[PDB]
């Protein structure tokens, strides 16, 4: 499924992901994808706070979703 993660600057990013990813993965992509390291990389999707072993379906993360960076 695909993604949108807005960095620091605004920028917009794609993702490939699928349901069971877990945070860490999310991090992972987002890091060979702009160069951020993943330890400070703070997830937010509606106003929560994401953890990174958790996945995307417990937050309801569904298709097309915009995740920010913070
Ligand atoms: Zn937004």
């Amino acid at each position: 499924m695909q993604i949108f993660v807005k960095t620091l600057t605004g920028k917009t990013i794609t993702l490939e992901v699928e349901p069971s990813d877990t945070i860490e993965n999310v991090k992972a992509k987002i890091q060979d994808k702009e160069g951020i390291p993943p330890d400070q990389q703070r997830l937010i999707f509606a106003g929560k706070q994401l953890e990174d072993g958790r996945t995307l379906s417990d937050y309801n993360i569904q298709k097309e979703s915009t995740l920010h960076l913070v």
